[PDB]
């Protein structure tokens, strides 16, 4: 009675929902024009082959069999469930910070229902001397009428929150509470317009871009190879990290979707159709952005490399730069605006459901009591990210984004992957796979999941560790000790694993054979380990593929 989907659309429209979120639509495209363009796309579709097909299968089929949360599918090795609180964690942190963005979309959309957009000239209170009529006016806007940066000296001048700003956050709240009370009964149905509505918003985007004057242009300078670029060690290190974070991996949110599916169902091909329409996504996006962009450096007679920004400037400054240029631009700003609430929307309450479901389902307390843990857990989020709603707020948002997610991802899914394709075995994971669907994985699929992957993970770590630098805002130098609170919270989220680890083998009775054999052996295996034969106690368990 572990509640099973009512459709199974609804499992595929939730999944794909939050692959897309918010950073899907702007960084792919970005990345391509910088690293060449169509040249990029062959590194990116060999570690993408190679890494992140077979991870993502691994995560569906083990939540799938397993039917438990992201710490209860580690009854295949007891020692190795930390990594399920690392993920958890994980998801918690983002969270605490992914809420600010929809606040300011909401306060946007309310902005802009109006017949004269107040970031079309610099006239009004919030506007400086100097003036471009110097920042431009959308700026000037953005981070000084909406963010009213300007009254912060840094991190450790934050000020009062903002009561504007404050009612947002209440409201996208409310919303995150009543979507996630009941389970997935009603979770499934309401990503039937959030997951859809973004589509029909591009499309229009597209057919209205395509039409602009030197939109074409901006198009060519997107699609131009040059070979040339393979040769350059910075061309591959983008394309695995853009392959190892625009994955939903490592927040444990896969896991619990697949719990509720039916044990009979076929995971690869549900697997396959979702990774196939996440990458395709942000190529066909691509598409808007940059004849746009296009349009913008043709009336400006600038090249397109001073206008293509990065991180929240975009989407709040150059996007609502040339809406107001268009006819019928309050329409415009509007759609725009919904289509950005909504693409970020799914991307909250699947790591919410991940948090809920992962703790739910180890404390048997908290079992019929979902709207009261719902309640509690959403009422914490919203203290917490009042921090980001002041008039420094933006700093915080910077460190959190640097910080939250990032070199501790990778830590997580290698140590997942490791249990899963080491302690465990690949050999026992495709007799699963055999046993839920009616055919067992290839040779390609084992050899992925135990050589390739870790190999893969461990140099990706390793060269993110290594080449570090620290976040920074404008002109803004953070302090030490922010760099400091930013490895602290990198540090608490990746230090689960070897805590749960030393309190596992020192609470088991017995000598150091005795604790191994009941640490490393999976729960199933219980008799065989009791009448004393383990099978991780031999040379040949680990050098089987
Ligand atoms: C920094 O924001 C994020 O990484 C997004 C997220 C948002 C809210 C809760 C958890 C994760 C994920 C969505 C899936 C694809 C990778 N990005
Ligand atoms: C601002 O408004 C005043 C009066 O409405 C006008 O004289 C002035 O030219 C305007 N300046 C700009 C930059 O809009
Ligand atoms: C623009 O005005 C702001 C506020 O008065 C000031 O801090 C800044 O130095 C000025 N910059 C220029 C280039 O005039
Ligand atoms: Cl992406
Ligand atoms: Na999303
Ligand atoms: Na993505």
């Amino acid at each position: 009675d572990r509640e099973t989907w009512g459709k199974k659309v609804d499992f595929l429209l939730s999944v794909i929902g939050f692959a897309v979120d918010l950073a899907n639509v702007w960084r792919f495209p970005y990345l391509c024009y910088k690293n060449g363009g169509g040249a990029f796309l062959v590194p990116y579709l060999l570690f993408m082959v190679i890494a992140g097909m077979p991870l993502f299968y691994m995560e569906l089929a083990l939540g799938q069999f397993n039917r438990e949360g992201a710490a209860g599918v580690w009854k295949i090795c007891p020692i190795l469930k930390g990594v399920g609180f690392t993920v958890i964690l994980i998801s918690l942190y983002v969270g605490f910070f992914y809420n600010v963005i929809i606040a300011w979309a909401l306060h946007y959309l309310f902005s802009s229902f109006t017949t004269e957009l107040p970031w079309i000239h610099c006239n009004n209170s919030w506007n400086s001397p100097n003036c471009s009529d110097g920042t431009t006016p959308a700026a000037e806007y953005f981070e000084r009428g909406v963010l009213h940066l300007h009254q912060s000296h840094g991190i450790d001048d934050l000020g009062p929150p903002r009561w504007q700003l404050t009612a947002c956050l209440v409201l996208v709240i409310v919303l995150l509470y009543f979507s996630l009370w009941k389970g997935v009964k009603t979770s499934g149905k309401v990503v039937w317009i959030t997951a859809t509505m973004p589509y029909v918003v591009l499309t229009a985007l597209l057919l209205r871009g395509v039409t602009l004057p030197g939109a074409i242009d901006g198009i060519r300078a997107y699609l131009s190879v040059d070979f040339y670029r393979l040769c350059e060690a910075s061309v591959w290190i983008d394309a695995a990290t853009q392959v190892c974070f625009s994955l939903g991996v490592g927040f444990g949110v896969l896991i619990a979707f697949s719990s509720y599916n039916k044990f009979t169902n076929n995971c690869y091909r549900d697997a396959i159709v979702t990774t196939s329409i996440n990458s395709l996504t942000s190529f066909s996006s691509g598409f808007v952005v940059f004849s746009f962009l296009g349009y913008m450096a043709q009336k400006h007679s600038v090249p397109i490399g001073d206008v293509a920004k990065d991180g929240p400037g975009l989407i709040f400054i150059i996007y609502p730069e040339a809406i107001a240029t268009l006819p019928l631009s309050s329409a415009w700003a509007v759609v725009f605006f919904i289509m950005l609430l909504t693409l970020g929307i799914d991307s909250a309450m699947g790591g919410m459901e991940s948090v809920i479901t992962g703790l739910i389902d180890e404390f048997q307390l908290l079992h019929r009591h979902r709207e009261l843990f719902t309640l509690f857990i959403v009422l914490a989020t919203f203290l917490l990210s009042l921090f980001c709603v002041t008039n420094g707020g933006i700093y915080v948002f910077t460190l959190l984004d640097h910080f939250a997610a990032g070199t501790s991802i990778l830590f997580g899914v290698l140590i997942e992957a490791i249990g899963v394709a080491w302690f465990y075995g690949v050999g026992q994971f495709s007799d699963d796979i055999q046993q839920m669907t009616g055919q067992r994985p290839s040779l390609y699929w084992r050899l992925c999941w135990k050589l390739v992957s870790p190999c893969f993970l461990l140099f990706v770590v390793v060269v993110s560790i290594v080449t570090f630098r620290p976040p920074h805002y404008g002109a803004y130098i953070f302090p030490d000790w922010a760099n400091a609170l930013g490895w602290v919270i990198a540090t608490s989220s990746m230090a689960m694993v070897p805590i749960y680890a030393a309190y596992k083998f020192c609470s088991l009775p017995g000598s150091f054979r005795e604790k191994l054999a009941y640490a490393i052996a999976p729960e199933k295996d219980r008799e065989l380990v009791d009448r004393g034969e383990v099978r991780q106690f031999t040379l040949r368990h680990w050098l089987k593929v």
